[PDB]
């Protein structure tokens, strides 16, 4: 949980979500079925919306926030690794966002992507379906293979699933 | 908040600073007015002080640290960002820090200075005024352009509102 | 603390480690003496176990996880820099990951080794003792000298007496 409003703007967090109470969620922020934000991720919404399409999940100590005019959108069946930043960017479905990589205001990434650990996308960036990004400046380096392709979406049914252990087995102590 | 001491060194914050509660500050910490710490950041002033000079911003998931000897010093008008890391280093004014670089101990940052998300300054690295850094090891590239410039004041700016809208309209829910 | 079991699993951590409140420590994870768990850490156990060794550090916003087959192993005197994250991986005695690097799965990472800020070990990757790795993929690009093996544990016993301190000298305020 750690859910707050900002001058009336309330999180539209949909039943089935888990959001880790170390999380922070905070004003204007929507989150889909069977989305998932983990410990110490931070979904910052108070200056544009941010929007995270189902079964997509915001992995651990991650940070997502946008700039004047530059919302966040997040597709389906996202992930966002750990430690991995967005700003203000708008994201297909079917992203695997690479752990500690950054998407800076203005980039656009298409479906069907995979962003390597570290690697930083520059503002503004476009980034072509099924491509495979690599480097600061990112770069697309290639395109997915058929194995790849598959995993851009598995990756986000394993935290469907695990969302689901924590919501039912997770207990203080 | 998320305030603490430790062994008699208490944090010294400004009335008008903004330090939200999932933050984490310990210790030999200096927080001058209009300054701002986000969800997450960290300033642990258990080795040498941490000291933020007034208008900067300590963005989310943030870490600021020192080494001994080594005391962390942030100007005015800084902007700390999202998933940045400062490690006992030496920034003046206007400095923005990109999301998820990393400043090492004993560097020293010039004046109006943007350096690269992503970027890591090397230790004892000293960057000149006016001075537009990346890569690792980060390198000065070129000089700032006059949007820059300008630029090096207004993110800082942009957050002291941002803090004060929080201050007065942040709620749990 | 802000500790937790999931599906009968709980932590182990021994009396003398020190766990911030802050910090998240989440099912099959072990932590042995002297080890320290800073503020927004994260261990999340809840796939295979994250095992760290007696007298080692995991930072400020740093996060630790693991994939399916693929266990996570730090071993003693290890020091894990501030926002890193280590992916299922193993990590031999007297480590020091440099602050933000990552360390993905399968990867090896021998004795006596220092990982750059920054860094990024690719999956599978096999560092030899006694190694110096720079870079995105990291590289060996030398061996380590006298002077930094010696530092491979005094950082981690910094830590350990740092982490005492805080044990007995921190109070909420
Ligand atoms: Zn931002
Ligand atoms: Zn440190
Ligand atoms: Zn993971």
């Amino acid at each position: 949980m750690a859910i707050y409003e900002i001058n009336g703007k309330k999180p539209r967090i949909h039943p089935s979500a888990f959001v880790d109470e170390n999380a922070v969620v905070i004003g204007d922020v929507v989150l889909e079925e069977k989305t998932s934000v983990w410990p110490s991720a931070v979904l910052r919404g108070d200056i544009e919306q941010i929007y995270v399409g189902k079964y997509s999940n915001v992995q651990d100590n991650v940070s997502i926030h946008t700039s004047h005019g530059y919302p966040t959108e997040i597709g389906e069946y996202v992930t966002i690794g750990h430690n991995a930043m967005v700003h203000g960017a708008k994201v297909g479905n079917y992203v695997i966002i690479g752990i500690s990589s950054v998407i800076l205001d203005g980039a656009k990434i298409g479906d069907h992507v995979i962003i390597g650990a570290g690697a930083v996308v520059p503002p503004n960036k476009e980034i072509p379906d099924y491509s495979l990004v690599l480097g600061v400046p990112g770069k697309v380096v290639r395109q997915l293979t058929e194995e790849e392709i598959e995993w851009t979406k598995k990756n986000a049914e394993i935290y469907v699933e695990l969302a689901e252990k924590h919501i039912k087995g997770r207990k203080r102590i």
